């Protein structure tokens, strides 16, 4: 690993727009950062689903809002102590001003083998090679890689992030 | 297109796991069957994202959630009208006694240009040769491709489903 | 790792060109695949030598015929699944007819520490950059990576096989 | 060349490893020696495998098999005329004593073109720089290379041995 | 890992500049090596500073000071059982004239978290992409990345060394 | 330059922590200070190393010994005749206090051309955007630069401190 903690109230303000609607899925986190990259790992448990009645499953749904969730975390410290460069000029505060409308999910690949104990999981994250895009819009690219497990179970993706605003 | 409408009230019944949580989002739909293929039509609107505050945009969440509720929709009436032969032995309420527990996504692959108006889009699906597979699970496996539009905006994605039950 | 077991007798079919000489040496085996990518891990034992009186140890032989059968075993269910991109057109039964004819080591690069216990040892094999080449011969390349060990002991290769009839 | 043959019953001895189990593959074989270095010349011919059932061709093991053979035999002779300077101490009968205990492949190398009839084949082998290497074990470094053809084909290697019990 | 131990007495001899001062940190050390790559793990203590009085904890000056003894080790065995290929024509006893004036810190980036114990820590080591460059010097270009940890607590760099004699 | 000189003897107080181990190499200092700014110059001698025997040149670890040396010089000056605004409230007396234990380096880079003269060098640091950053802990961090001379030579660092206590 070689991963620090995130701590809690740190998370806890990044993923209020989850909070405030009981879905906060993440229990914890730890992250590590360098210049253009970031490796977290998280702890989940879905008590209900907001959306639908209930599946007594995993869903399609839940992994993207997991990722969202540890993507939106593992970020947080790093821009905090100003580790990622591209990202320095943003204060934590700039960030959770960019939560919502700046960042956004442009293409992305899921896959599902054993079905995951919605109850008890965790996540692996490894966005790397971060690279800024000037134009019509100009936004940072953010190419990641989640893996999840739990009783066995996995789920995977690449998914590509842009967000909005920086540097 | 040579699809008929399906009726409301088959919508309602086959949608009500999210309508009972306030997110039905598919208006209406049309459709058209064979032997084994379906294509679907479908509007939409999103009053308000039940699970974060509010992005003022489309999501990828959503684009998952407009997918499960128009494929949900889509395959109503073709069991009911028993027009999928694979599908044949399930009235339409086998097909709503499986919908939450028995129908799963495998894959998915996602692309999005310009963000989607949440308030009034459009989808077009098709699902295409459909094939069981017996074995450790026997499931009928459901190769889907769809794109939406609404203002100009697309997304698009092929995703896999998994039927659990059958025939 | 990431990986999810392979089915003896999946198994018992791929290895049966051995195990009707007494020379299956894989007991189990765990995958994992993507696109263009598999990694596997085994155990094995090696009762006695085929070809030799005894030696009372490893021997290369039995490096290579224990990778034959661990690559043999992972491409298997990755097949099945349809999860190589460039093998989707294969069944499993187009993988089991071609491969005593039809798939070969082209070339290959030992190292040798201390000696493997034949007895109780386990391998870890990643393949990787899988590319069809056309020409005088249409094949697959595969360059593979392998590690063994067990009492300590290890050994490695990076061996490129060749498949020949795809896709 | 400038070798002279190697008596079959020398050979056979030698061999007897192998043809006790039906895998004699060296048909006759030439050498010539001096204080550091060995040549030798060999005719192959393959009936079946002993491990797989039937390729139809090569293999990447039957390379090594033969290359052993062809080792073991090359140096038969030349210990027994006492022509290795590093080996002088051992009869003939510490050799045949050490063969399958005390004599290893430490690293390896292979490659491979046109493949070989494993019906009628020869190799042409040169082992140099002989060198005694004393620690934690004490080993005669054996540094080889080997070339074999027969129809064209083509196959080739540079394998180091280890052999542990001189001098 | 994959790695060997390093016999103590080939470090000793290695590390001897830095014994004779009492500065010898580095307490045992398993390596792996390939052609063109050194992986090395190695557990410290740290009985007093040369250099100041006593800080009470881990400073910069160290984790250079076990980078150089981590890296002066793990490369011993390797060009002793001549794994390095760009390095084969030294023996060890070249290695060791060539310590000291020979092998240099061109750049370097460090980074600090949880201040490490300087009682009980350890380090893992990884050199990649050796290659020679010749002109008015010629040096073997090593890029480095090394990470330490022990009570939590982490620091970690990238140091291009250049070493001034070879091949 | 526009920098007064600095009296040894303060100067030998503040690096009596090197001293007393033989260890002081910074000759003389001149320093000029700002609200938030120290830029300081310094003439060096390295006698012997105190770590390994000899290499007959620079290192790495003298440059960070020399930057910490000069570093510490530097700020003494300021604290005392209190020109830096964030650390009045520190007499000379408080900063000599915390100066091992209290005083750290968090992240460093480093570059190295022509090899310096250890026995006759130059430096010239710049401290700026000093800040004083509350929390798990409270520092005040120190964004540095130094660069070194001599024969010519050079090499240069951007090197990060945090100090512990304050204001
Ligand atoms: C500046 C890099 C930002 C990385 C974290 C953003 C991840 C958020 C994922 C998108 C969430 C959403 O679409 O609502
Ligand atoms: C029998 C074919 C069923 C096709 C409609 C099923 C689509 C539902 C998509 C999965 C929804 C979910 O994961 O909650
Ligand atoms: C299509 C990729 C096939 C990968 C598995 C083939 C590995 C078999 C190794 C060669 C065995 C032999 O030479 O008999
Ligand atoms: C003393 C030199 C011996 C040279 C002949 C030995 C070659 C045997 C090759 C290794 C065979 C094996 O691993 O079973
Ligand atoms: C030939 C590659 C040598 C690798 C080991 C050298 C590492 C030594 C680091 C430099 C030590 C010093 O500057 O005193
Ligand atoms: C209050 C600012 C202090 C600036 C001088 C501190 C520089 C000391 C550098 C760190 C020395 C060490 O790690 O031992």
């Amino acid at each position: 690993s070689g991963t620090v903690p995130i701590a809690e109230e740190l998370l806890a303000r990044v993923l209020e727009p989850y909070s405030c609607k009981g879905c906060r899925y993440l229990i914890d986190a730890q992250y590590s950062a360098t210049e253009d990259s970031v490796l977290a790992y998280g702890n989940f448990t879905i008590g209900e689903s907001a959306y639908i009645r209930s599946t007594g499953h995993f869903n399609a749904v839940e992994l993207i809002l997991c990722f969202n969730q540890l993507a939106y975390s593992a970020f947080a410290p790093a821009v905090l102590n100003e580790e990622i460069r591209v990202l320095r000029g943003w204060s934590i505060d700039d960030y959770c001003q960019h939560q919502l409308s700046s960042m956004l999910i442009r293409k992305a690949s899921s896959r599902f083998r054993k079905p995951l104990n919605p109850q008890k999981f965790s996540a692996r994250l490894l966005c790397r090679d971060l690279q800024v895009i000037e134009r019509t819009w100009r936004y940072l690219k953010v190419p990641c890689v989640i893996e999840f497990w739990d009783n066995g179970g996995a789920a995977s993706g690449e998914i590509e992030l842009a967000a909005l605003n920086i540097p």
